């Protein structure tokens, strides 16, 4: 009963859910942050990278059709508020130099000018027909980059950041070997798995992806896992997405006792150290809500990295009604499902 990620599988111990980009901003996932839960149970940066063309790409939960094409009427929409920006802010520094002239740096400004009204005619997108079915492929005049594909009830979203003058033909290739996948369907095929989907390949090309997890009767609790290539190109670090309010939370000492939370875990075969902090209400203060993090990792650098970060929502938080389970009662399935990790 297996999933995959990236170029790896692990088996689960029951029902888990994946984090998804969110219905409700499907119309702005041109402005693209990451895949969520809920609105407030996330972590940060849960998408795709692959190296193709500096391709980052992301999978809606399930939407209605409209999300689709509004996505790609907010991309043309962005794209023009842009173009009207710079129109604007070119005439208020051509006054600017004008009231310069009354008295060159006057020419470094009128660069910037004709710097942006170069810009102006390559901010406009359009639409590309690649011949693909159900997309919305937009670009400038000469380039594509932003493909949406509406594929059983979501969107996907990949988008390139450094494209080329084949942009045109690089976009139609890979496609090609996209593929919708569903939960617990585990490829038998060189290939980069994501929620819900798939790109075939040479089972050469690097990546860096991450998702997070959720064993379905323990939503407070949430699994970001976080895979890449040997030595990528991001060098993306175990701690990619973390920041520092997972490593310290804050609390109020009076209430609430801060204890290391110290561990061991197998990924593979390969064991490593998982090691985050706990927090826990004394006794006396009248509380219940708890609260944990947890980190572990193999590198990295002759196979790639596969690390877990671990972290809790409270109670209310969203649609979570009940107070984190303590630690105790999620590491045995969560050591379960590590241990079972291996490449495909």
């Amino acid at each position: 009963y297996q999933e995959c990620l990236g170029r790896m599988t692990f088996e689960i111990p029951e029902e888990m859910e994946w984090a998804t980009y969110d219905a409700s901003r499907v119309w702005q996932i041109s402005k693209g942050g990451g895949h969520n839960f809920t609105a407030e149970v996330t972590a940060v940066g849960d998408n795709g990278s692959y190296d193709y063309d500096s391709m980052i790409f992301y999978v809606s939960e399930k939407v209605d059709k409209n999300e689709f094409h509004n996505a790609s009427n907010y991309i043309k929409g962005t794209a023009e508020i842009y173009q009207d920006h710079l129109r604007e802010n070119i005439k208020l520094d051509k006054k600017a130099i004008s009231t310069l002239q009354k008295n060159k740096s006057i020419e470094r400004i009128k660069k910037g000018i004709a710097e942006m009204e170069a810009k102006i005619p390559l901010a406009k997108i359009y639409e590309h027909d690649l011949g693909i079915p159900d997309s919305h492929i937009l670009g400038s005049k000469n380039i594509p980059f932003h493909v949406l594909l509406w594929r059983n009830q979501r969107v996907y979203y990949f988008t390139f950041s450094k494209p080329t003058e084949n942009s045109a033909q690089r976009i139609k290739d890979l496609i090609a070997r996209f593929r919708t996948r569903e939960l617990y369907e585990v490829p038998n095929e060189p290939g980069i798995c994501f929620p819900y989907g798939f790109i075939a390949d040479d089972g050469k090309t690097a990546y860096e992806l991450k998702n997070s997890l959720r064993f379905t009767r323990t939503p407070n609790v949430i699994f970001s896992l976080l895979t890449a290539s040997a030595n990528d190109p991001w060098q993306t670090r175990p701690t990619s997405g973390l920041y520092d309010s997972d490593f310290r939370p804050g609390y109020d000492r009076q209430k609430w006792k801060k204890s290391a939370l110290l561990d061991s875990l197998h990924i593979g075969k390969r064991l490593a150290a998982f090691e985050g902090w706990r927090l826990d209400p004394r006794p006396d203060s009248g509380e219940r809500e708890r609260a944990w993090f947890g980190l572990a990792h193999t590198g990295g650098t002759l196979d790639p990295l596969v690390a877990i970060q671990v972290q809790t929502f409270q109670k209310g938080t969203d649609d979570l009604t009940d107070y984190t389970p303590p630690p105790e009662e999620v590491l045995p399935r969560l050591k379960a499902l590590s241990q079972s990790i291996e490449q495909r």
